[PDB]
């Protein structure tokens, strides 16, 4: 929404913003030069311990949308630049490991080595530059129960909106949606890259919801 601004939205619900050294977002927000197009490698959302081509789909604020090569369009997932999920072509074979079809590869399983030569052939190969230092993790979790940030919507992933901290314990926090019924609720670690302080998608361009109407 065009009228949304942390500063007001604070101000009439009388609440305070957690402040930014509580999350594991840098203070100044990582560039993001990637451009649609570009491949890279990135861990399977659908089977983590696989490291897969992806293809830039779209950019929104510091983020990625990315599809994994030779996979339909309906598993589309969404990555910082500085996501230890995603990483230059060629880091998974430095690291001991092999490429894998993504889950939902829809060619046969014996096609993926022409596949993955075909797919990156004269394709525009996203260089190591454009992958940022991943911020360090916060020493405490100093979240307090009814401060209010940005956090990404697990059921639609595309999407950041304002919402608050509900429950702490431990090292995680409970979040809650503003506006929206208890159905988007989620635990998450304190140090989630899921989670961002009020103002960050001002600062980076990305697009933050409006608050729902409960
Ligand atoms: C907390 N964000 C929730 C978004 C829900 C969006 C979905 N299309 C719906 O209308 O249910």
């Amino acid at each position: 929404r065009d009228d949304f601004h942390w500063e007001e939205y604070l101000k009439e619900t009388g609440s305070i913003s957690a402040p930014s050294e509580c999350f594991r977002q840098s203070q100044i927000p990582p560039v993001n030069d990637f451009k649609v197009g570009m491949k890279l490698e990135a861990r399977d959302p659908r089977n983590a311990t696989s490291v897969c081509i992806a293809t830039v789909i779209g950019i929104t604020g510091a983020r990625l949308r990315l599809r994994l090569d030779g996979s339909d369009n309906r598993n589309d997932f969404w990555r910082l630049v500085d996501s230890p999920d995603i990483q230059p072509v060629g880091t998974c074979e430095k690291e001991g490991d092999l490429l894998q079809p993504p889950l939902g590869y829809q060619m046969n399983t014996s096609s993926w080595p022409m596949f993955l030569l075909e797919t990156l052939n004269g394709s525009e190969m996203a260089s190591a530059t454009l992958f940022k230092k991943e911020p360090p993790k916060p020493p405490l979790n100093n979240f307090k129960v009814g401060m209010k940030l940005e956090a990404i919507d697990k059921k639609n992933p595309y999407l950041i909106c304002p919402a608050t901290i509900g429950d702490v314990k431990g090292d995680e926090v409970h979040i809650t949606f503003d506006g929206w019924s208890g159905a988007f609720d989620y635990w998450c670690k304190y140090d989630s890259r899921d989670i961002f302080p009020a103002g960050w998608c001002r600062l980076t361009g990305d697009v933050l919801q409006p608050p729902g109407t409960s």
